[PDB]
């Protein structure tokens, strides 16, 4: 299971975070909008499509900030963390999910999935 997520951050060094549903894997956890990279699709396409679907924006000139693999108690997933600094549209809860800007400095890794630990840390430096 390959996963593409977008680390969306504005000029104010804030990132746009969303909270996962109470009945989803890693429920109630904070997260970077993202989803499964589908067949016949590239990870770059997957992140654009996913952000469009989840927060209504289209990533532009983004880079791969981090790529890693994590083993959850019942599944193994590869995460593709894209740093998105330019985009069209305004990020919002397009799928009716909680969404808001969060200072990079005040992020608490414990709030996100354990898989994001290194990314969250590395983030506090760029
Ligand atoms: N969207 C998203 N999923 C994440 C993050 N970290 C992380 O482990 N995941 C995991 C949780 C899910 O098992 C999977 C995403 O699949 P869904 O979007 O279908 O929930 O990847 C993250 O920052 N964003
Ligand atoms: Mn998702």
């Amino acid at each position: 299971l390959q996963i593409a997520v977008g680390i969306i951050r504005n000029e104010n060094n804030e990132i746009f975070i969303t909270r996962r549903a109470a009945d989803a894997h890693m429920a109630n956890k904070l997260e970077f909008p993202g989803g499964k990279i589908e067949m016949g699709e590239t990870p770059e396409q997957a992140v654009v499509r996913e952000l469009q679907e989840e927060v209504g924006i289209t990533p532009q000139h983004f880079s791969l900030f981090e790529k890693l693999e994590y083993e959850f108690p019942d599944r193994h997933i590869t995460l593709w963390f894209w740093l998105v600094e330019r985009w069209e549209g305004e990020p919002w809860g397009k799928e009716g999910q909680p969404g808001e800007w969060m200072s990079l400095v005040g992020l608490n890794a414990d709030d996100f999935p354990p898989a994001n630990e290194p990314v969250i840390a590395k983030l506090k430096r760029l």
